[PDB]
C-alpha cells in the first residue's frame, strides 16, 4: 500500500514509497536516504 507521513504502521509495508514506520516519529516518516 502507501501511507501518507503520520500513517500509522506496523514495520514498513504502510509507509508510502522514500516512507517507513519510525517507533521515533511515530509514524512513516521520510526515509529520503534508500
Amino acid at each position: 500500500e502507501c501511507g501518507k507521513f503520520m500513517w500509522k504502521c506496523k514495520n514498513s509495508n504502510d509507509c508510502c514509497k522514500d516512507l517507513v514506520c519510525s517507533s521515533r516519529w511515530k509514524w512513516c516518516v521520510l526515509a529520503s536516504p534508500f
